[PDB]
């Protein structure tokens, strides 16, 4: 990794210009991300021991399905022309909806991203579609490491909409990690957000209970902005996604399980 000068970034983001249309796109895990250069290969830096760590991941943790970290101060990135997941569910700034063949990919490379973490026994613990980035070609890149660890904690942490029900009271498993894909899963075939205060249910991992009650198909919870999915490709992703939601996380598939059944859905 590159070692540069916090006046060597200052200058590649416009003095830290805080005006979006300037340089700044928005705030992302404790800390702000602005547009920054290195010659023509477009950055994003990351204007914040909690540093220390997410160096210490992106060192060994390399694979296509990662954020490439290129060096730090702040830290840098390759930019990820696409964004993140989230506002491409919902078509922020005017981008338009992703197909269900776009999702599909997406959801088998946040997949294999995952797997690969877990392979080199790290736990992320903040996986979100916000934490899901999308290079030129729409491939998924895991990003955010900086709660990631290599049990218990006081300290409890995460996104509440994503978390399993034993992360929020304090374990840690890569059982967690599981159950937070499957909202990801849910947010990809549904294009809903994970928490909602304007809807019923207002978590979208209770639309789960709605079904497996019968209140409501997952056909009516489909997204209505894609015009190629095909109910049994959606149905075998809604399969995965329930899985990964079971309240006992020993119940869970591991990793390799989600990777081998979204791989069968294609
Ligand atoms: C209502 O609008 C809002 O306020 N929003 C809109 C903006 N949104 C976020 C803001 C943070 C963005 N983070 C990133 N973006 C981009 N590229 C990019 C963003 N947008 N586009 C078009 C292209 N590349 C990278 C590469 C690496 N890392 C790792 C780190 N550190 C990034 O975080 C990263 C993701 C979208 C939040 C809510």
């Amino acid at each position: 990794f590159h070692s540069f000068s916090f006046y060597e970034l200052k200058n590649v983001t416009n003095n830290f210009d805080e005006r979006p249309i300037g340089n700044k796109m928005g705030e992302g895990g404790f800390g702000v991300v602005y547009k920054g250069y290195v010659n023509n290969t477009t950055v994003a830096v990351k204007k914040l021991q909690q540093f220390d760590q997410e160096i210490k991941v992106m060192a060994k943790c390399q694979h296509e399905n990662l954020v490439e970290l290129l060096g730090f101060s702040c830290l840098v990135y390759v930019y990820m022309p696409n964004g993140s997941l989230l506002d491409r569910l919902s078509c922020l700034d005017g981008t338009p909806p992703l197909s269900w063949h776009m999702r599909c990919k997406i959801a088998q490379g946040a997949a294999n991203g995952i797997n690969f973490l877990h392979e080199n026994h790290h736990i992320h613990r903040d996986i979100k579609s916000a934490n899901i980035l999308l290079d030129e070609a729409f491939t998924a890149k895991i990003s955010d490491f900086g709660l990631a660890r290599a049990v218990m904690t006081s300290r409890i942490v995460g996104t509440t909409a994503y978390m399993a029900p034993e992360a929020l009271r304090g374990e840690i498993t890569p059982k967690s990690d599981i159950y937070s894909f499957g909202v990801v899963l849910l947010e990809i075939i549904t294009g809903l957000p994970a928490v909602d205060e304007h809807r019923e249910p207002q978590l979208l991992l209770d639309i789960k209970e709605e079904i497996e009650d019968e209140e409501k198909t997952i056909e009516d919870y489909i997204d209505k902005k894609m015009n190629d999915a095909d109910s049994t490709s959606v149905e075998a992703m809604y399969s995965v996604a329930s899985q990964c939601l079971h309240e006992k996380k020993n119940k869970r598939p591991d990793i390799k399980k989600v990777q081998q059944l979204l791989q069968e859905m294609t």
